[PDB]
DNA sequence: AGCGTGGGCGT
DNA sequence: TACGCCCACGC
């Protein structure tokens, strides 16, 4: 089911998709090809580098639906709209 | 709370 | 392959 395997002696993790066995290549390189153009630091994914430079921005997409209180990631508003149960 | 970052996936 | 979602876990 999961043909692509990790060569790395160490690890021994498979995956389904060569992609997703390309990105996770890079725990092992140690590449990090996104850089932060406000403080430098490098990230290994596109993505994590997008919510990362909102720390810097201060910009908040995502809002509670319940008390409009809003968030830089959609699974910081997951966690927090549950705080509204009983 | 604030956020790093891998997991799985659709496109 | 890349891009960028949700999702989850960790501190
Ligand atoms: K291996
Ligand atoms: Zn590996
Ligand atoms: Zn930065
Ligand atoms: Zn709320």
């Amino acid at each position: 089911e999961r043909p692509y395997a990790c060569p790395v002696e160490s690890c021994d993790r498979r995956f389904s998709r060569s992609d997703e066995l390309t990105r996770h290549i890079r725990i092992h390189t140690g590449q990090k090809p996104f850089q932060c153009r406000i403080c430098m630091r490098n990230f290994s994914r596109s993505d994590h580098l997008t919510t990362h430079i909102r720390t810097h921005t201060g910009e908040k997409p995502f809002a509670c639906d319940i008390c409009g209180r809003k968030f830089a990631r959609s699974d910081e508003r997951k966690r927090h709209t549950k705080i509204h149960l009983r």
